[PDB]
């Protein structure tokens, strides 16, 4: 399966990627990475890996719809099976989503439904949790709702900030994000025709 990653900054969840998809039994490869913020970490670590890259700025398109049809035409362009949004922190429109839908994953710093939105450590640290984590789900039109393919389980150390917190919970993003994207990737998880995951 072809893959596409979408980031807007570091890239340590594309450099996760990167790496499991260039085993030797990985069903995915990454034919292009696509940033919406230029001169991003995340772009040298593909140029390093000899992965094309584009960037998208969203601050040059009248809209949200026409943003995100200039990522399609690159998608199509490379004849993208699945995209992965790693660290991408843009909301995308609802006929993009539909198009993609069942073929769009996301990493998302927390145990949804826990904590949705752009601060879950933030959120985490405020309500008090001793055990947070986080969560690779397809992307739906409602954000951080779609369907969940992998999580894990992080704990929160007394004294934890959103730096300490985020370092520990990134090791586990590097662990379950190329999990989820092999399993979809392989035809093992698919999203079912009822919307729910499906373990084929
Ligand atoms: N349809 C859709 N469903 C998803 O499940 C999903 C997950 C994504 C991956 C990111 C999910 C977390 C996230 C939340 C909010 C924001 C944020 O700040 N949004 C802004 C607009 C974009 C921006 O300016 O940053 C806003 O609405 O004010 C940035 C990131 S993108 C996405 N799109
Ligand atoms: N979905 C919103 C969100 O908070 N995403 C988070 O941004 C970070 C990007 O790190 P990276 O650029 O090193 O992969 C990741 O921790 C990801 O969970």
């Amino acid at each position: 399966a072809r893959v596409a990653v979408l980031i807007s900054g570091t890239g340590s969840n594309l450099q996760a990627l990167i790496d499991s998809t260039r085993e030797p039994n990985s069903s995915a490869q990454i034919d292009i990475v696509i940033s919406n913020k230029a001169a991003v970490a995340g772009l040298d670590k593909a140029e390093r890996a000899g992965i094309p890259t584009r960037v998208i700025n969203h601050k040059l398109y009248k809209n949200r719809v026409e943003f995100d049809s200039a990522i399609d035409l690159v998608l199509e362009e490379f004849s993208i099976d699945i995209v992965c949004l790693a660290g991408f922190m843009r909301i995308l429109s609802g006929p993009f989503v539909q198009k993609w839908n069942g073929k769009m994953l996301n990493i998302h710093p927390s145990l949804l439904p826990s904590f949705k939105g752009s601060n879950a450590h933030e959120q985490a640290l405020e309500t008090g949790v001793t055990v947070t984590g986080c969560t690779v789900h397809f992307v739906a039109e409602d954000v951080d709702a779609g369907q969940i393919i992998l999580q894990e389980a992080v704990p929160v150390k007394r004294g934890d900030t959103v730096a300490t917190l985020s370092e520990r919970v990134k090791l586990a993003e590097h662990k379950i994000f190329p999990a989820a994207l092999q399993l979809v990737a392989s035809g093992t998880v698919q999203l079912g025709e009822n919307g729910k995951i499906c373990w084929v």
